[PDB]
């Protein structure tokens, strides 16, 4: 149906590779991406980590995060491109009303879900933008972060629960939200 976003399928054949083991699916990723320095390249289980991060995204879709530099907060925004394929678009808060080229998310993440069902796997990439001042590595520490806040893995801690909390006051425009604490929590270790 000629979709304006690429799918799974765009990149690798789905019913070219629906034999494959696990395995041979994620070194296929892997090398489709190998030839870049822009890149961010994962592959998550489903069951265990992606869906309670995916349920957490649908009723939370948009967050602030600090990157420390002072520190300059980001917007992050989940984005459900179609039934199996998932975006996460991190965009300078500062800019993105100035011009078009600080309208654009500087990193763009698509989670593919198409093999969730049959192989329990959920394949990852995103582009961070050469033109602006975020590294590879500063993507990276965003996108541990936004595991974090959404669902924070699974974590059962106090402070996973401190940070899930202020996931859900963000999005529901509680008076409790507090960028403080957003900052304290982003920037704190412990999980």
């Amino acid at each position: 149906k000629d979709k304006p976003y690429k799918t799974l399928d765009d990149y690798l054949k789905l019913d070219k590779i629906k034999d494959l083991s696990k395995q041979e699916v994620e070194f296929l990723w892997r090398a489709k991406w190998s030839n870049r320095d822009d890149s961010l390249v994962a592959v998550v289980p489903y069951v265990k980590t992606f869906q309670g991060m995916y349920k957490y995204a649908v009723k939370n879709p948009l967050f602030v995060l600090p990157l420390p530099r002072p520190v300059e907060l980001q917007y992050v925004q989940w984005q459900f491109a179609g039934p199996n394929t998932v975006h996460c678009l991190i965009t300078s808060l500062a800019e993105y009303k100035l011009h078009q080229d600080f309208a654009k998310p500087h990193t763009t993440i698509q989670f593919h879900l198409d093999l969730a069902n049959d192989k329990d796997m959920v394949l990852m990439n995103g582009q961070v933008e050469s033109d602006s001042n975020v590294s590879l590595q500063d993507a990276q520490l965003l996108l541990l972060n936004v595991q974090r806040f959404y669902g924070a893995m699974g974590s059962e801690t106090s402070i996973a629960k401190e940070r899930i909390q202020l996931l859900e006051d963000f999005n529901k425009g509680s008076q409790n939200f507090d960028i403080n604490k957003l900052i304290q929590l982003a920037q704190s270790m412990e999980n």
